């Protein structure tokens, strides 16, 4: 939560074809994404399709979902922070 540096928005990234397939659905398409902007798109998809339970604990459901097949879970909390990185880190290449 507060143990993650600033700087993890930073990382550079390729998504892998399923999690690309999923950012095709809320932002432009790119070869390469910012860290930030991973986490911005796949807010914007939960939120938009409506996944997330916010007065219910803070619960993603993601079991009838896209989603659920790239994190292999049914659900996670959104304050599950470093498990939440490690599901979308499994879903993509770091460049440098
Ligand atoms: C449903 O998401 C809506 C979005 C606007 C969001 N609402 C958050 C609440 C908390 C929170 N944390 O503690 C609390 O009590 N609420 N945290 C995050 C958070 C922000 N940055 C890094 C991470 Cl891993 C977590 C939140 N997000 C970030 C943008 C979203 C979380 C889910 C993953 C897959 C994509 C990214």
């Amino acid at each position: 939560g507060s143990q993650i540096p600033a700087s993890e928005q930073e990382t550079l990234v390729r998504p892998k074809p399923l999690l690309l397939k999923l950012l095709k659905s809320v932002g432009a398409q790119k070869d390469t994404y910012t860290m930030k902007e991973v986490l911005f798109y796949l807010g914007q998809y939960i939120m938009t399709k409506r996944l997330y339970d916010e007065k219910q604990q803070h619960i993603v459901y993601c079991s009838n979902d896209l989603l659920g097949d790239l994190f292999g879970v049914p659900s996670f909390s959104v304050k599950e922070h470093r498990k939440i990185y490690t599901m979308i880190y499994r879903n993509l290449v770091v460049v440098n």
